[PDB]
């Protein structure tokens, strides 16, 4: 790196650095239209080029934090409509970038982007493909200024790929629509498990993460042995430490770095690797971080033998405590893919709290000699959650199931938003409909990737306006509390039932020319309010309420005349439903 603009240059190829660096861009000029963007993007593409033709050309040899800073600092408009940033060209570089990254703003007021008619989509990216894919790429990027660059390039070449298999075709709509759905749904849970992981860096600490990243290195690389498997959770501290930090460039270095050592060393670390390591630089460690598990050596011993059994369980402990517990924590997982790792932090922490108790002790040998045991409860409560969540969601179905996790929780937290519980049980529900797909010993793990950031969504919500101190404690409690926190909430005691207001039971013909996803919401919400009112109803007062509307709504929605139905039949169901509850 003579030239480190020619070496990028060189190494993502033309395709990749024009939208990478459109990226990068969108993420700082948040406001600054898409026709200045291309201007950007051209000119630091003619200037590269001039590079990779001769890196002793003039400007060639600087930074690309300075190269990156420069052209910020010639955005003419720069002071008029971003104000503080200008203020970052007035330092000299290393303290520069350091604040060009401060005035990011996370979130702007940004209108929604409304999804196009498929014609309309498919024209467009038919007429002209390169400016349908990048200004969308930009409208995205300016959105989410903290996502990670390649990982929004690898969504775009999704999108892409759909445009390109389903706008020639027989029904584009409906091969488009659920390749759209989907890429919106993962890429939303992309985003929030990009700012969960850094605030839970922060919140919880370095210790929490390494624990977590022992856990889960050693799931998917079960044959590594534990010094590489510390070795890779402490280069990986380092990299999520530097990348939630925020600056592209040097995140980007790390992982980079991480992904070449992991390459040359696949041999020590995982057979499934080959794959990943044949790709170029950019998509390695994204291939790398998604990488099947690696199977277990075939015939492993018990873990009763070094961690219970010898003599010099203390002494080893107390020698290096954290070395020990993530030893105890690399044997367990690497034993139980099936485990959510959450559930393998338990676990570590229940022998840890054991050790701290049993090594005072005058025999620590009897003391802990049953702490095997305490697993045993901790293992079965998620196992059997999802048990009984997933078969009800086999009879009574997503939609169904949905329903149900919509009572259940409003009678728990009726204080909460009726959007917010319809939407958090939507979810839930969508996470049945994916995991309880899977096998039992693949599904506590598909559990917790997706509930993971449902509760921190759920979380991040309730703190920006607090409504129920017990859903408060459950958003304070520790990373392998959060859970079971919400899972030991019982139905409100305390809670007054809302008044009555019968607008709110109040539906019009409206409803059956609506979408089904928007006639499934607008009666999840009705459901809700019903159960603010009713928190006291039973099971089988609910289901008469709700079977009864059910019949109201294609009785009105059958007949000659709609309109004097969904008014006469709800004078006839409101009146009925509050005598009966
Ligand atoms: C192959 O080179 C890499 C490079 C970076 C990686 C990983 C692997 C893995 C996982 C794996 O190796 O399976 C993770 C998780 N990486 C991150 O940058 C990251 C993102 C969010 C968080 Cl919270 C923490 C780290
Ligand atoms: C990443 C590049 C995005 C390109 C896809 C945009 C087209 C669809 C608009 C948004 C939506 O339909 O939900
Ligand atoms: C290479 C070893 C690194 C060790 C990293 C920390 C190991 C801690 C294991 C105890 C359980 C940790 C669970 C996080 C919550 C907590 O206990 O504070
Ligand atoms: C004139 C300024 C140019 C701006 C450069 C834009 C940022 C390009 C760097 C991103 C490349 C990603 C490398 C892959 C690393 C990885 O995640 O494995
Ligand atoms: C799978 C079906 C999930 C349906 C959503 C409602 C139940 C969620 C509870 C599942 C348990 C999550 C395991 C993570 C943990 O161990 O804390
Ligand atoms: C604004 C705060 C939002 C809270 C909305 C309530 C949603 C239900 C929360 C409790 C359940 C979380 C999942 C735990 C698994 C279980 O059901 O046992
Ligand atoms: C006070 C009483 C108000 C009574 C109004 C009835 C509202 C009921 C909402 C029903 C939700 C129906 C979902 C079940 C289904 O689609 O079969």
């Amino acid at each position: 790196h003579k030239s480190e603009v020619a070496h990028r240059f060189k190494d993502l190829g033309e395709e990749n650095f024009k939208a990478l660096v459109l990226i990068a861009f969108a993420q700082y000029l948040q406001q600054c239209p898409f026709e200045d963007h291309v201007k950007l993007v051209n000119e630091v593409t003619e200037f590269a080029k001039t590079c990779v033709a001769d890196e002793s050309a003039e400007n060639c040899d600087k930074s690309l934090h300075t190269l990156f800073g420069d052209k910020l600092c010639t955005v003419a408009t720069l002071r008029e409509t971003y104000g503080e940033m200008a203020d970052c060209c007035a330092k000299q570089e290393p303290e520069r970038n350091e604040c060009f990254l401060q005035h990011k703003d996370d979130n702007p007021n940004l209108p929604r982007l409304v999804r196009p008619e498929v014609d309309v989509m498919c024209t467009a990216f038919h007429d002209n493909e390169e400016t349908f894919l990048k200004k969308y790429l930009y409208e995205i990027a300016r959105r989410h200024p903290y996502f990670y660059a390649p990982e929004l390039l690898f969504f775009a070449k999704r999108y892409k790929a759909a445009f390109t298999e389903c706008c020639q075709a027989a029904d584009k709509a409906a091969c488009l629509l659920p390749k759209l759905d989907e890429l919106r749904d993962e890429g939303k849970a992309s985003s929030a498990k990009q700012r969960l992981k850094c605030a839970s860096l922060q919140k919880f600490g370095e210790r929490a993460f390494k624990a977590w990243a022992v856990a889960r290195l050693s799931q998917r690389f079960p044959k590594a042995e534990f010094a590489e498997v510390s070795k890779l959770v402490t280069d990986l501290t380092k990299v999520h430490t530097e990348c939630c930090h925020g600056d592209l460039l040097e995140c980007a270095d790390d992982r980079a770095d991480l992904a070449k050592y992991i390459c040359e060393n696949q041999d020590s670390i995982s057979s499934k690797l080959k794959e990943c390591c044949e790709k170029p630089l950019l998509e390695k460690s994204h291939c790398i971080a998604e990488v099947e598990n690696d199977e277990m050596p075939a015939d492993l011993p018990s873990l009763a033998a070094d961690f219970v059994e010898s003599k010099d369980v203390c002494k080893n402990y107390a020698e290096a405590k954290d070395v020990f517990l993530g030893m105890f924590l690399y044997e367990y997982a690497r034993r139980h893919p099936d485990y959510s790792v959450v559930l393998l932090l338990r676990l570590a922490k229940t022998y840890e709290t054991t050790l701290e108790k049993c090594c005072a002790a005058a025999d620590p040998h009897e003391c802990y000699a049953k702490v095997f045991d305490e697993f045993k409860p901790l293992v079965e409560e998620p196992q059997n959650l999802i048990k009984q969540n997933c078969e009800l969601f086999e009879q009574l179905g997503e939609y169904k199931f949905q329903n149900a996790l919509l009572v259940r929780y409003t009678k728990k937290v009726p204080q909460v938003s009726t959007p917010t519980l319809v939407e958090v049980s939507r979810n839930l529900g969508k996470v049945g409909s994916k995991c309880c797909k899977h096998p039992e010993a693949k599904r506590m793990p598909c559990a917790e990737d997706y509930l993971s950031v449902v509760l921190n969504q759920l979380c991040v919500l309730h703190e920006k306006t607090p409504v129920s101190d017990r859903v408060t404690k459950c958003c304070t409690e520790s990373l392998v509390n959060r859970r079971p926190c919400f899972s030991a909430l019982e139905v409100d005691e305390t809670y007054v039932p809302k008044e009555f207001n019968a607008e709110t039971f109040t539906f019009h013909a409206d409803i059956c020319t609506l979408s089904e996803k928007e006639r499934q919401i607008k009666k999840q919400t009705a459901l809700v309010e019903l159960v603010k009112h009713k928190p006291k109803a039973t099971k089988e007062q609910l289901k008469a309420v709700m079977d009864d509307f059910a019949a109201f709504v294609e009785k009105c929605c059958k007949a000659d005349d709609k309109e004097t139905c969904f008014a006469e039949e709800g004078k006839k169901l409101v009146a009925a439903s509050q005598a009966a509850l």
